[PDB]
């Protein structure tokens, strides 16, 4: 076919879109345009850009304010804390390595045996112990019982790691949860308890860090402008939706609910300017954050709104609450969070860190980021009806 | 700070995961690989081909790494999109030049000017003969409303011509209220809203953009139960929208093609999913083809069947899909403008939707109850939806007065 647009059907079409594409005229302003300009003509905030793995905070000025990774610190407790939790997922895999029948399990499970052996010796180092050094202001209050409790977990894991390979116990899926993952006789307080007090710590750290950071800024919250084009390492459909990232409700937290939900945008599609992370960004590349970006979503919603007045507004609901959100359950149950664990792995839509993420944000929320007055489920709440917290002598391990 | 995390904590840490980060010990095999080494002498495969929906282009590539398919899903040149695109957006275009009034930027007047001329222009070509455009573009899916097409155009001209006029000559006023109840909703000498034109031209829009690929797709052997699907399709500027499945009309629209016989759970939205050099060419590269089929589907492929098979201790959450609303095939069996209206306000409003959710939804089901057959389908403000006393857009519509 030799078939070509006509001009005149590209000249309208350009009028009102296509400034961004290869092939529109140079030096056309089209109504798109002249809309994120003429906002700017006739108290401008803070530009808040979760970006990859990156935040970056610029003021009106264009002028950077805080750049901060959302990798996790080496000083932050998150490998220590993290390796314990990942006990009860690794001997699953384990009992999952059994059932296929690759031997392999038994030469993997004395190496963990063997390793958590080395984590309890380590930990019960006094003075100068690991614990006292980790830059963790938030866990301040409980350090004698994080300490306890990862004691408690080295002794209920290495004896029954013990057990299963000198053969006085079985393992399977259902012996595992039974005799490990739920209790038993000698260690009370379930497994459970301790893979959810663990990843509860390192949300706690990872959140009171950023608080400390942002809070510090004095950022007037009702005029902010955020945007979440946030990625989880190689999780490429993750937390792209409000209700599937934490990131979300934990800037409500920090601003107090002082800042609208409607002025945060998550726009996985923006671009990643040239200038961002420098002390000052381009007024190109601010343009594009604040008007490009922002305001387009802000504007269509207004004029959407304003001049369809005659026709029925439709609402969508929000995901309904479900186990691990700070709301669903008041006292939550350790069961909650692992059922958010295992919904969080098996869904694209969801991040790992969703599994505490919300209940956190919430928490630090409602107590106002005061330490001294937040639970900690698997860490302050939780226990077996007639234990109070985590045991401090606990027996070593027989290998 | 001085601090090192000490050695037993990553040698433990290690252990479980961290397999794929660097700092892991070179010659380790940690828990994680060992189920997965488990697992192949019993996961994700090599057959299957994969449907790649990546910025505005298909691509479907099979096991040998070879392109069966391109397709443009929007902007493809000289197919009716630009052309019926152009018309469809007279009216946000409006909206946007009531906004700029009232923000008290003078720039209104001459975009408006302007826009009016560039309409005018269209007026004219549309209605040349011989060798109209609309006998010319490769639109089959259309050729049964034809005659209806370009009196809609003519129309459409007319009635947002005379309007922009009424205003520059201010025998009208201009506002958000006023541009709705003088042209949106429609007046005595147009009496079809524009509002109508609207939803005709988004429609016409989705059926030719499905139909075209409908074409292409149909002369290819898919093996669609195990097919694997990656969405990280981009609507232009819009950066926020089509991220979720209840908010991207692709999702519904494989289906269709898949005659239900594709499970809706290898379907994958991966917004961060990376644009690779080889994406278009014949052969895609065995480094850029491991990463669509096993770095980005093959992991999230993975980690649902790691849920499912190792946490059976746990109870699962399920969670419903979105509720019918006006605008789906499913909310309403006759559908009524009205619907089109609501859903069109939704996605405008909504950053979460395109504005191609008004009718993509409703398109995709249509076609598939009618098994793509364009001739028997019915067309919101084309076929249907006329004001009471209205049966079809006019022939002879006012010439634009500057
Ligand atoms: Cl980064
Ligand atoms: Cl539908
Ligand atoms: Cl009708």
């Amino acid at each position: 076919n030799t078939y070509v647009t006509p001009q005149a059907f590209w000249n309208l079409y350009f009028d009102f879109t296509g400034d961004e594409t290869p092939g529109y005229p140079k030096g056309k302003i089209n109504i798109s345009q002249t809309l994120f300009q003429s906002e700017m003509k006739k108290n401008e905030g803070q530009l808040i850009l979760f970006i990859n793995s990156t935040l970056y905070i610029y003021n009106s000025d264009r002028q950077l304010k805080l750049k901060q990774l959302m990798r996790t610190a080496p000083n932050s407790g998150f490998t220590e804390m993290t390796a314990i939790s990942h006990i009860g997922p690794a001997l699953m895999y384990l009992a999952k390595i059994k059932e296929n029948g690759d031997a392999s399990w038994k030469s993997q499970m004395e190496n963990l045996l063997k390793d958590i052996q080395a984590v309890k010796v380590i930990n019960a180092q006094t003075p100068n112990n690991w614990l006292e050094q980790v830059n963790a202001p938030a866990w301040k209050p409980h350090l004698t019982t994080i300490h306890n409790m990862i004691d408690y977990a080295c002794s209920m894991a290495g004896n029954y790691m013990s057990d299963v390979l000198n053969e006085k116990l079985s393992f399977d899926m259902a012996s595992l949860q039974n005799d490990f993952l739920n209790g038993n006789k000698t260690y009370p307080i379930p497994y459970n308890n301790v893979m959810i007090g663990t990843f509860m710590l390192t949300a706690l750290q990872s959140m009171d860090q950023l608080h400390s950071k942002i809070s510090q800024l004095k950022i007037d919250w009702p005029h902010a402008k955020v945007i979440i084009r946030f990625v989880a390492g190689s999780n490429v459909s993750a937390g792209v939706s409000k209700g599937s990232n934490w990131l979300v409700p934990f800037v409500q937290a920090l601003s107090n609910n002082k800042l609208a939900t409607d002025r945060i945008y998550i726009t996985p599609y923006a671009a990643v300017k040239p200038s961002l992370g420098a002390q000052e960004l381009t007024q190109a590349d601010y343009n594009y954050y604040n008007n490009t970006v922002w305001g387009a979503r802000h504007n269509r919603r207004i004029i959407a709104n304003e001049v369809f007045t005659n026709i029925t507004s439709i609402f969508l609901p929000d995901r309904p609450a479900i186990p691990g959100d700070y709301t669903y359950s008041k006292p939550p149950k350790i069961e909650d969070f692992l059922m958010r664990l295992k919904f969080s792995l098996a869904e694209p839509t969801e991040m790992l860190s969703n599994t505490v993420g919300f209940w956190m944000a919430g928490e630090l929320a409602e107590k106002n980021w005061n330490y001294n007055k937040i639970s900690i489920p698997g860490i302050t709440t939780g226990f077996p009806e007639g234990i109070s917290t985590y045991p401090n002598n606990n027996p070593v391990i027989q290998r």
